[PDB]
């Protein structure tokens, strides 16, 4: 009873994940930097399908065109040697001190133009390597104090930046879509578009909404105490789940980025149940950081645990939905009735229906138990294999 | 140096606020029920402009048409005697046991039809009394466990309900708009459309989006650790701030509903600064609960404190924006540059601009300080009157 | 592969748990009151070992001595008929309006004396029924505002009350110990002795500290985002884990009191691992509330799930500690070295030891990986039965 | 109406505060390192009374005895030139990779011995410079996973380390006391002794408890959603408030370390009211980080704001306690009765007192309002100078 990933499971990792040196707000790096080529080769051996990157993880900031070409050729050769793909790319608009007040919403206009130029250079590179999704995480867009940022002007600048990138893509004829990833705080006191709902609502005001979706991250909605599977069902309902970042988080605290399955394990089960039952077919990407307590062996063990946890959860959710006893419980709790229209008969019919009001027996309907606890224990038994 | 409210300040209160008997999850009522007529008269004496109500606060659940008419006539006479208005009305779809699994998203279809009928009866009453906004708080829509609610089917049922109410309003020719009020949890484990962003995104999928906005509540976004003034700027940016619920909350915990100004006092200052500078002209509604430790004198003192706090905050934010030294600091922090387009020159111009990339001096731009702390201390001095 | 509780597992429940009518801050009761006799009989059939009670769950507030005796005789007969025990009793000092500002720390002295008298009457009853532990939850001790309670005077009054109860017990020669249960908020804005550490520190200032321990509750430390198993290890380290309240909670929000195993499932696993490995031999008490969505069948199903979850977790933690591969991993992560004294050789020896400083090779020690992720995945595999 | 600090206000700052280069989990330093000599001179000009330091802020890790002596002589000359004192010193047991699993509770015994040796070397230096308090923050003591740390063995190692340091101090005849500073998480997933209560309870198990107190930090208890002024009243009640760390934090999130007065402004008011009314006479130390958005001018402006905010709050709390109208309100809310013994008459007298039970009129006592809202609005008016 083994759970081995294969490239067909679509498991992906950022170069910055297994590549995290372990520098935190209070401590120095505990591990030496890894060459991207080595990470590609080690991930291919564990069964991953591909890798993702921020421009600066691949090309050291400030590289001359000559060095650039060389970093790209070497990476390209490792992808050719392993059959690894690059489904998503993104921009680092947060490390360099120039981005201290943001990229697209920095108060200085010069910095905003530079941010857009640095992003466009990376879209051309992503297209060349075959990425289908381009993620945007505005980690420096926000503030630590109320007067420092007028939010309405900041959203106009954010809209302007995204509309210009959609103009660029369409003008070049590229087949690439954008995914905004929300985060409520850290490193800024408060970050703009803090949750999946704030990002979905913002998208609706862009000039070409169809080019943009969301890249929700497990730990980020949990940093606001929200239910991750409910936010994902809302992104699926809107047709905007373009990509997803998988990891673990223990509650409302700093962003831990623990391996997938760590953190809220029951939320992990319900998320896998939803992705698999809705038919999500994008990459299963891990945005995690192997703890700084680990050496290189612990890095690979942590990345391997990410994929394993997904596969065990997949099996338990499939056994849960497939159990006749669970199907019976779902009917007992009226999940079948939630799926039926409340009033397909129309407004006039509902208004004339005496059984909906005048003769509705409220006490009899109130007395019906929902049987949710029996259903939840069945889900618990299946997650634990005590079924 | 007094701060006296007048009906022109547009201060409103729910009947259920000063009318809260003090029953909590762990204790019995500490105060006798108040007749709505008495609350109207006491609020008019404190300087309020109007009151709001849930159907059941005005007409005891189960009232016969005869008793209904009588409760309405008496209320109407107290409004005529005091000049109080009723700008907003809403439905109680949470107290009666029948709503234990929700109103519009209850799993039982019969309950969903009943919820819609109970709501429509109250819209006719609200229109008759002159309300311009009809609020919807789905406090029972959500779940305590993952299998109990399929969220995509729940959003289809929620969409269906709102579309049917927009069909009803348009069919009757009423001038009334809807405002959804988000709340992340309590009484359900997790509530659907948990934050202002989730409610704004949902609105965009209704058949007539222009009929719906949001009614954000101070304490509810704070229950998710979010910045209330930033969520309000986002609702203003979208043109959807139809109404607002003012109160106080001390962090991530149960919903306290403390008087406005209690809780996060600096967030209260920045919210008043934003409402007044954006020109919000709807009601300033208080959705609060005088603590159960109080008698009737403490109830009126708490409601009076709500209005006073708003007025003191209004004065301090106006003195802050009006100070030449602050205007100078805003320019020093580049708030003026955040308001200018990043690239009014267009994409091609930005692409050809060498000053935006090829010749941009990153180290010089990085070295510029933002001067936000000096600006924040000025705001602090003005809030405390130490200016 | 079944997990059937027997009275030998020491599973206990409060009358107020399966007896919860479902009244919440926003809604009416969804279930009829249960007679304590019926609850005793139903719990005995599920395999529970005993029940616990607050004075008011057994004797309706205000009962005459005549009615009192009658409620006691009937209860006593149901305990005799089923073989159920009563290991713990406690006082309701939170429901009646008189306790609106507290019991032992109410500002009115008359209320504080009444609280003590009501408590002493219940200690005599608990002793008569055989309880060995008397719990104290000061749910109304605290405040919603800063000026309402001087905390140093409130701790003097709290100390005074506990010292008087220890004087009473010793004077009567009773074999009963006290357990304080902490809670950080709800129903008060902030509650005194908010966490297990605040309660342990307070105990050390009582006149007879040996008579008092703690009754930590899973969901209460989680309402402050703390690690429940770490707080329990600290109460065990101090020799003060007198009793424990088991339940589930999904993060920092209102107190959910979900069935044990719901909420943070990995914290439940590590707590069971600790109770069983430390040899805790007190009752495994469930302080939970079957959701108001349920009827009586759902109440019994929820209580049965509490015991089942404990038993499955017990098996998985025992299989985890018993696996040779895990024992090897524990040695690889140096758990054996954490158990050895850092300097049994003494201060002078450590000061003269050049290998501890002058010749310590920091880079070599820094480079050693801790291998915690491999260990954590082993724990994950065992919890999920994928081992 | 100015508020100028003088050395007599006892304001202190860590070298690491104004010296923070701005490196965060997601970005590079935005400011050049400051020489400690420059910080001493700039702080003396703003009116500070002294500075504090971690060993590594003063002596670069790895310095030879020769360089050590030189860093000390230069610092000593700047203290002599400005009249600045050094009231507290502490150890960096968190930055170097060797401390990745802790200092005193690292699983490797060699690292624990090294941690103790590095600490003892710094106590001798602190004594030489005149510090009276030696702080201990175990930021790396804790874990990200359940199996990595047995907490009971970790507390035995923590006790062992503190007992050895108390043996060292007593053996050398030094007049120095220890203060443990709690923090609930960050950088570890969960940190041991997470709150002021966990640290106070732990102290009671050391061999010489009188040598140890607490150094609570505003933002750290707020990271657990707790009330900082209530935790401080508890440390004062126990006689253990040896030192204090002042700053601001906006809720449950990463540790912001904002300037004092930022964050929860009403908690800042109640804390100043308590320190001043209890007569705390230790240093008013700021443990803050000027935001990375700032240049050197913004660093000094932020440190100056820390002291200003304290002084404005001091004035408003003194005006609040001094107002006859407030004294009257305090009596109306029975604060005077909370300060009187509940039963100075003794247990027997209380037991025989019929007015405490048999004839106590519960309904009359329940009906008395506490008048807390009127009192809280008075406090609000005084904080805002609207009084
Ligand atoms: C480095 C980033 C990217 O912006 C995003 C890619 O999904 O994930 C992060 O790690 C930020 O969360
Ligand atoms: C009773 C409700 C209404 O639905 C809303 C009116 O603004 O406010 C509440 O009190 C729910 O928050
Ligand atoms: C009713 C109470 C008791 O004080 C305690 C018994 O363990 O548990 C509660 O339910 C309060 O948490
Ligand atoms: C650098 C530390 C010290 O341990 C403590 C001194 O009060 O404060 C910090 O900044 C850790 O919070
Ligand atoms: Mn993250
Ligand atoms: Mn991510
Ligand atoms: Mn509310
Ligand atoms: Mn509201
Ligand atoms: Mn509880
Ligand atoms: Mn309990
Ligand atoms: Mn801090
Ligand atoms: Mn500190």
């Amino acid at each position: 009873m083994n759970y081995q990933p294969t490239p067909e499971d679509r498991f992906t990792f950022g170069l910055w994940t297994v590549g995290w040196q372990g520098r935190d707000p209070f401590g120095d790096a505990t591990r030496r930097a890894l060459d991207p080529v080595e990470s590609v080769q080690r991930l291919a051996e564990l069964g991953a399908h591909g890798v993702t990157f921020h421009d600066d993880d691949l090309i050291p900031f400030g590289s001359s065109d000559s060095e650039r070409e060389e970093h790209v050729k070497r990476f390209r050769q490792a992808l050719d040697d392993t059959g690894m793909k690059v489904p998503m790319a993104t921009t680092n608009l947060f490390t360099h001190p120039v981005f201290k007040d943001g990229g697209f919403t920095a108060n200085d206009r010069d910095v905003r133009r530079y941010a857009l130029r640095k992003t466009i250079r990376n879209i051309d590179l992503a297209v060349e390597l075959g990425a289908e999704t381009y993620v945007a995480w505005g980690g420096r867009e926000g503030a630590e104090s109320g007067g420092a940022k007028d939010v309405r002007d900041a959203l106009d600048r954010m809209k302007e930046a995204f509309d210009l990138l959609g103009e660029y893509v369409t003008s070049q004829g590229y087949d690439i879509r954008f995914a905004i990833e929300p985060k409520p705080n850290e490193p800024r006191g408060d970050i703009l578009l803090p949750t999946v709902g704030h990002a979905l609502a913002f998208i609706e005001r862009l000039e070409r909404p169809e080019l943009y979706g969301v890249n929700p991250e497990v730990g980020h909605e949990q940093m606001a105490g929200l239910n991750f599977p409910h936010g994902i069902a809302q992104a699926l309902w809107a047709g905007k789940l373009f990509h997803i970042d998988l990891n673990g988080q223990n509650g409302i605290k700093y962003d831990q980025d623990l391996r997938f399955g760590a953190g809220d394990l029951r939320a992990a089960f319900w998320l896998v149940d939803l992705l698999e039952s809705a038919g999500y077919s994008g990459p299963r990407h891990f945005d995690f950081k192997p703890p700084r307590t680990e050496d290189f062996d612990g890095v690979w063990a942590s990345a391997a645990g990410c994929m394993r946890n997904y596969l065990i959860l997949k099996e338990r959710a499939a056994a849960f939905r497939a159990d006749p006893e669970v199907q019976e419980a779902l009917r007992a709790s009226r999940l079948d009735e939630l799926a039926r229209p409340t009033a397909a008969d129309g407004l006039q019919a509902l208004l004339d229906d005496r059984s909906a009001f005048e003769e509705f027996d409220v006490d009899a309907a109130a007395a019906r138990g929902m049987a949710f606890e029996r259903l939840d224990q069945l889900a618990m038994d299946h997650l634990l294999g005590a079924r």
